């Protein structure tokens, strides 16, 4: 395992919140991502499509060795968890539960808000992830369809941030909720947004920070942890190799090596 | 059904703010834990005396359907996670790497501070724990030898504890963290000294509350977690019974089970 690297899979360019966090927490290991920018969003597909999507970015991965695989996105994971953990043999950490795992230990009320797309949101993985851990925690899911796109096309237009932030949420100010999961690879990047609206009582918890330790917890269990001193990243995007690299060095801070591929692969 | 039980052992009382947490955190799981108050303080004892007595304790819980082992205690974890970890074949969760993940985690600066018995200090598992993530992390690395009896025995006398919080944290105001692990069990009953002496630059980490998450992640990863939806916990200690019932009724707000043992089996 001294060489093997981490598999990351996501739909995009969102996942980058996750592999970041992996790099900052796990800083001796090697990551090997891949998007599917050509048919981002995932989010409003059926689960057979998400499904068959990611089984073909598992098998580009398969490529490489391969010590662990994070499904990045929470469309994905919703979608197609059950299936990769059945099928590989690998450890598979999925951005879902490391949330939902965080939130019991965060909640004083017991009461957890949890926001994403359509996909993820009509899982209810969130839900039965949580009450999996704790029957009696109250659960609110509300999907928020326009907030992934806001985040990559319109980000710098904060008015228009600030307006579509405040629709998405007005269904959770509603409710007695004490925390809030970010279900979706791109909400952190709203976190400050999120914040002024639901107000100081309601802690946030980003699936990228917590899935980072989750996998640290896990490789470490296993003995598997790398020692690499210096390791490098590779990043592949099914769509635009420059748009990537783009969106990547505005959301990173700095520049990164980007591939293109062609899936399914062969 | 599995009624199968996380064994939790600890060198006396203090061990409770890590049964806590998981009671909070893992609510359908049932706890059996041990206490050896008879012989605490463990944090100036030896490394060898400890392991003696760690497994005699071990000894103990494996008369029960242990699903995972988990050991409360910082100095007894310092001491003896290896060895637990390489002769039991059920999972061993110890209370300091947990603490070691989640400092990675909130640091901004990759510079942290832990407390802790001249045991658990000596031991250097802090540093090496936080270094096999992160070579490139400084720690500081400090015992507070009162800190505990403090707690146990002086905890009514407020003027008197921030003195003792005052004197124990003074070298580490000297440092630069930006992240203080909590490395024994009886400090998260004097965060508010603590985060009063640090400043609010210092995030502070508790080894109970990160243990529990820890062991949930391993629990799910290993498909075990339990689905009782009441549980009901036993305590026991080598120490006075009624002495264990009434810090528990004081540090949990509620009496638990409470049964003598003698060690060794
Ligand atoms: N990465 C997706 C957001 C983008 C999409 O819809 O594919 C998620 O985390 O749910
Ligand atoms: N339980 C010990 C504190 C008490 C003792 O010295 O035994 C620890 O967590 O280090
Ligand atoms: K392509
Ligand atoms: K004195």
């Amino acid at each position: 395992h001294k060489h093997s690297v981490i598999g990351v899979l996501d739909s995009g360019v969102g996942g980058l919140t996750v592999a970041s966090e992996i790099i900052r927490q796990l800083p001796k290991e090697s990551i090997c991502y891949i998007g599917d920018n050509e048919r981002c969003p995932y989010g409003p597909r059926s689960v057979e499509e998400v499904q068959s999507f990611v089984f073909e970015m598992v098998e580009f991965l398969k490529q490489f060795p391969l010590k662990a695989l994070v499904v990045a996105c929470n469309t994905a994971a919703a979608a197609t968890l059950a299936a990769l953990q059945e099928a590989l043999s690998i450890p598979v950490i999925g951005v879902i539960h490391p949330g939902a795992r965080a939130a019991i230990k965060v909640t004083k009320k017991g009461k957890i808000g949890v926001i994403g797309t359509v996909g993820t949101i009509q899982s209810n993985m969130y839900e039965k992830a949580l009450h999996e851990l704790d029957t009696y925690l109250k659960v609110h899911s509300h999907a928020c369809p326009t907030l992934a796109t806001v985040v990559e096309n319109r980000l710098e237009d904060t008015a228009y941030v600030t307006q579509q932030v405040k629709q998405a949420l007005l269904p959770l100010t509603k409710e007695d909720i004490d925390t809030l999961i970010l279900g979706c690879t791109h909400y952190p990047l709203l976190e400050s947004y999120i914040k002024k609206e639901l107000g100081e009582d309601v802690t946030i918890i980003s699936s990228a920070e917590e899935t980072a330790i989750e996998l640290s917890t896990i490789l470490q269990h296993k003995g598997i942890l790398a020692d690499n001193l210096n390791p490098k990243h590779r990043f592949f995007t099914t769509g635009s190799v420059s748009s990537f690299e783009h969106i990547a060095e505005r959301w990173l801070g700095y520049q990164i090596s980007v591939d293109c591929v062609d899936l399914p692969v062969k």
